[PDB]
């Protein structure tokens, strides 16, 4: 559009103008309500932090219900082209049909734009009602591989000629005898690669280094899925040692020391590496990890895992700190500079247009957007206000009905309270 | 045919002699310590319950490291044969290597003996230390499909001739273009069938009816894996309505009424079904389920899910109520009568031989075994004593170091306290 200038990228590094054009997708259901509040909170933070020197120019693009109704398409090619060209976008909730229909629009965006990292930071905000005793012990950053795994969408339906072809090939060419009920089976394909794992783990480690995080935990179900999830664990340790040998201490290295010199030697080497500021690269079996995030959350910092595990872990963590409707998220390609910041919750249609939805998820994803732009002073203004506002108990219905003595406010009003509290 | 006798089955119902021979696998790590205490507690309950009329004759079989040391085989045919002939067995943990090595022996047993249901009861014992505020709200029974899904063990590693053939087939013959990095991918195959789903769901519903549970929740990630997990959801709803029409009210039914007669007609029908004592068949997307078991666990009773989801869900729930040191499990083929009882997880291998670990998981698995035999009085004696013992705060270290004023005891001594507490 006329007003504003395009962000550009040189070698994955963003060239951000003072007046960047930022595309946005409103989202379906409660999306429009959240967007009205979130956009204004973010704008306020930018003007207050930079005294008018900077300003965002929003540019609407369509996806989901709004796009179907307006263009007859759920994800216009135009939307993808605009995101590819302007690099950084923010989006509200989109709808996905179960058991059938078109494949997830959210996943289409991730795959088509190759936004390989799903970044999910999870922390506790004082005042938020939580189902666990010590939610404050949770402070992690999840790096979820976002382009492969079972999300590839490679599957064939029971009764289709394609599943029959696939089963015949597996049985006759690969002598597979482990399919329990081959006549009534639907089949899914799960790809996990060295290339996909490497770029994801690299981003996880880079983040741990830059933010002074103490460890990166590789999460996998490698005992059962040896050549995909088990391979992920090995590829991750290998990358860590090959590219960050001087800054990290891995458990694979711990394994070798233990075998060659004993465990006393290994425990001693790990302790010295920590004292020396080395980042510990460790791993946790997925099912066990789901237990330990509840019982020993303080043992985890940065977490690197696959698409499916990441989806489950992120949600389990968000519920733990009582942040189910306020968790921020970012889909980022760290090599090309592209990123889509988004609402991590559903469209919650029941309240569409009622102005009562909690806009915090989009607001916090906007905080990630601001940090990605390098506008940290603005980002910090939003975080601090969010902290104070939630602690004051002037919150939307979802929090209010769980707290005692809360002042339930509308979505727009909550947005206003955040701005009010920015100083 | 000496002193102890073999259990036999009649059209699916167990004919249990009063002096049954029950095979057992000691297991790796702390398996031997647990088995020494567990066996005596179970024997004590049998003796105290039936005044000497009954006696269990344990028969050791080998699997894992112990079997390899003795025979050069990880799972001797004889072990399978003895378990198959004697019908019911109890086992300690068996270690599965990550990323290579042998395929899970725990899974091999389940497959070989077609033990299609992994039954995981989850309830809170007063006094047990928990990370959540209200562990008392959690009372569920997980029915995990135990013979298919990604656990089939169908996968090929990067660089293998097999993965090359598979990838080429998918790309050239099925026109797959969604494998992000075909040159460095390992590939896993995920089968989910109508036959497998049906027998699992049938067992879950039968259990709900039999035990007066109010609902059966189908857990799946069908919005992403449409033809496997989405198909499981549909097949589960279909079976419910086709075979248990008069006894249930499903959400699928709810939606059809809405489509046809509106939301009010559908709301009226559900209430009338509640009133009439009909079991509610509903569903939850797996990632959201992981949040809901923390925020509103009282909304779930019986849960029916696939192999992988069942693994994750069971562990996440167990962490709310004591964890691995107390979580029991049962692998059961409801049609043939065969069953293997076991704890969900292994280790604290650094405690192997130190008489420290909690033997409760295997003891509670023994309670499921007693119930499976139809020896409910013996089973109830164990439950009552476990409730009495834990509440008295005379527990092992895993619990002791989390309570205040607990009397920490050895593994063997915890067993003696339980026998002591048998009323």
């Amino acid at each position: 559009m006329a007003q504003g200038e395009k962000i550009t990228v040189s070698n994955g590094v963003l060239n951000v103008p003072n007046n960047p054009i930022i595309p946005f997708i409103e989202g379906d259901g409660t999306g429009p309500d959240i967007w009205n509040a979130a956009s204004k909170v973010l704008e306020a933070a930018v003007e207050k932090a930079y005294k008018g020197e900077k300003k965002i120019t929003w540019k609407e693009v369509y996806a989901g219900e709004k796009a179907y109704n307006k263009t007859g398409e759920w994800l216009p090619a135009e939307t993808l082209d605009v995101i590819r060209e302007y690099f950084i976008a923010i989006k509200g909730p989109l709808t996905t049909p179960v058991g059938g229909g078109i494949r997830s629009l959210n996943v289409a965006l991730r795959q088509e734009l190759d936004l390989f990292v799903c970044l999910r930071p999870v922390r506790y905000f004082t005042g938020v009602p939580s189902p666990v005793k010590r939610p404050e012990d949770t402070d992690m950053v999840i790096f979820r591989e976002n382009t492969e795994d079972i999300y590839a969408g490679i599957e064939y339906a029971k009764g289709s000629e394609e599943v029959q072809k696939l089963i015949s090939f597996l049985q006759n060419e690969l002598n597979v005898n482990k399919i329990r009920f081959p006549e009534t089976s639907g089949i899914g394909i799960k790809p996990v690669s060295e290339e996909g794992t490497s770029r994801l783990v690299r981003a996880a480690i880079d983040y741990a280094i830059e933010h002074g995080r103490k460890s990166v935990t590789l999460v996998h179900k490698g005992n059962i899925m040896k050549f995909t999830e088990g391979a992920f664990k090995n590829w991750g340790y290998e990358l860590a040692e090959k590219e960050y040998g001087d800054k990290v201490f891995t458990w694979a290295q711990y394994d070798r020391i233990a075998e060659e010199q004993g465990k006393d030697a290994a425990n001693k080497a790990q302790s010295e590496a920590e004292a020396a500021g080395k980042i510990i690269i460790k791993d946790s079996i997925a099912d066990i990890f789901l237990q330990q995030i509840l019982t020993r959350p303080n043992e985890f910092d940065v977490v690197a895992t696959m698409n499916l595990n990441g989806d489950y872990i992120s949600d389990a963590l968000a519920a733990q700190v009582g942040g189910i409707g306020i968790a921020p998220g970012a889909n980022i390609n760290y090599e090309t500079g592209h990123a889509i910041f988004e609402a991590t919750h559903g469209t919650a249609p029941k309240y569409a247009g009622l102005d009562k939805v909690n806009p915090s998820s989009v607001i916090l994803s906007g905080v990630l957007l601001l940090e990605h732009l390098g506008w940290n002073e603005a980002a910090d203004l939003v975080i601090k206000s969010m902290e104070k506002t939630i602690a004051s108990k002037v919150v939307t219905y979802d929090f209010a009905r769980l707290m005692d003595g809360a002042t339930e406010v509308k979505c727009s009003e909550f947005g206003e309270e955040l701005i009010k509290n920015m100083d």
